[PDB]
């Protein structure tokens, strides 16, 4: 029993974190096999942050301009290349701690663990979700660029996010490990705004299913809804549209609890209308949207109980 | 920017987790030096649990009855003994991954990171506080016993919790690493219950300071109060008493933000007496009490653990 925002154990990623220095700028890099991945903005200078020409900046660099430190060891850079917005520094040592891994680009609503790091050393681990507007709501201070987000579902680390910048509203923007930004953002200092954010409806429903699995039914009701009527209501509360894909995705949790997906939709509709009336759901007074259906199945018992 | 519930990086602890099997029961152990620590209840059948005599149950066992796996590698048990409610299995090999560590017993209100494990394999990490009622609001399924809680104090892992049981309300109980239970609990199937819990006042205040540091200031007001006056309110709202030591601990945050502790207590008084009036603080509609003053300072400064 219980339900917590749970990250993956971070050790497999800790063993890959390095420090990359270029000029006066230091940030984090990710060392896998003989490659160190980091944000290409490490090569920018102070008077050229708004419209850097990365090709022109990089061609001027030699391998020895990049200082890469792994623990107390300096690694030797033997090559470099740029892929989209990431820099790939080839080094003369394979990381002996490289885990089984892959690179996966995720979709809005997906969750992942973030290993916040400064100067190549890990600070803490927490869970994030890719918001519908392609930002994340992280905890990142100056020096955290190059920190990564990942999942580790079956002993293989799937890297999905590398941290690049903070938008004026205090939310965070970055890339996959191929260097393609999530959302319509660019690695330039010119002020950018994220789309209005919305609530991840499918995740709220999953978390209501978690609450039932853990023994709480107070918020259910005798009603149901069509999918279209649910969406017409939920959008008035800034909730994301629920698709038939989402309905299908919720099938297993519906089967476990005996609560049809559209019935749980009717419960959500009522909660949006009524609030909680001084009650909580899984210890929250707000509707939680950063647990996916997959997260709930991984964390909760397979036996609806209590 | 940003403030998130964050766990310590777990890698140093992941290298210490093993699987311990006795009879039909498998749970987790902590392998440090040449000793594996696990709950003494591992030696019990389901009839034994009604009224266990642990010393008598242990003499019937010998070393070969304890099957210990570190990953895919068997560990040979060469001795066995009990300290309070933990079994200490001497093995023939010191763990080469043993970190710098100490065993510490924590106080209610202190937070720690839990590395949830099953079959000796780390599955998730999350942040807990030892509640005033000496339970923790964990997330644990069958097979999680022996999972550990810890802090990292500079360069040293401070182990503070080993998981033993779930209480009827779905909260959790366990021991320090010397096998002394937190709270008035026993490792025997008898009627047990969590006591009425209270809110950790000093931690709420710490979190309000974190909110202000992150630009969330709507709850500030012109008023101040006195300790005796505030403690009357805390008592009324099932908050722990605030002591002068708590005030002193929060001194740094008072100086940084310009809001004296009793000034923030005036804010907390007003929130307890009037609610949040539809607003949130750091994205929460509840007053969060599982961040210590140290957690706030740490996250707000980027402290690191290589
Ligand atoms: C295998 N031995 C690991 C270990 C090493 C050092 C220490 C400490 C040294 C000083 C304070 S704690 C504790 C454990
Ligand atoms: C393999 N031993 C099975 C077992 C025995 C006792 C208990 C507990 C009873 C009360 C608190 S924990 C749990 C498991
Ligand atoms: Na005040």
């Amino acid at each position: 029993s219980g339900f917590r925002k749970m990250a993956f154990p971070s050790g497999k990623v800790e063993g890959c974190m390095v420090q990359v220095t270029c000029g006066t700028t230091t940030l984090n890099g990710l060392w896998l096999d003989d490659v160190v991945y980091c944000p290409r903005h490490v090569i920018c200078t102070s008077e050229d942050m708004l419209n850097p020409n990365y090709e022109d900046l990089l061609i001027r660099k030699s391998n020895h301009n990049f200082l890469v430190q792994a623990g107390n060891v300096q690694l030797r850079v033997i090559g470099h290349s740029m892929q989209n917005c990431v820099l790939k520094l080839k080094v003369d040592t394979a990381n002996p701690k490289t885990p089984k891994y892959k690179f996966v680009r995720i979709q809005p609503g997906q969750t992942f663990s973030v290993l916040a790091c400064y100067n190549g050393s890990p600070s803490g681990v927490y869970q994030c979700a890719m918001r519908p507007n392609f930002t994340i709501k992280g905890s990142f201070l100056n020096g955290s660029c190059g920190s990564v987000g990942f999942n580790i579902d079956y002993d293989c680390v799937s890297f999905c996010y590398m941290h690049h910048m903070e938008l004026p509203t205090g939310v965070h923007a970055g890339t996959d490990l191929e260097g393609n930004f999530y959302g319509p953002f660019v690695d330039r200092q010119t002020a950018q705004a994220a789309g209005t954010d919305t609530t991840i409806t499918v995740n709220v429903l999953a978390w209501l299913y978690a609450a039932v699995i853990n023994g709480d039914r107070w918020f259910l009701n005798r009603f149901t809804t069509t999918l279209n009527d649910f969406n017409l209501v939920a959008m008035k509360y800034n909730y994301e549209p629920l698709t038939q894909d989402h309905v299908d995705i919720l099938g297993p949790l519906s089967a476990q609890t005996g609560i049809a997906v559209l019935d749980m939709c009717a419960s959500l509709k009522e909660l949006l209308q009524n609030g909680m009336n001084g009650r909580t759901i899984l210890g929250s007074a707000l509707l939680e949207d950063e647990f996916t259906p997959f997260d709930v199945v991984r964390q909760c018992s397979g036996v609806t109980f209590q």
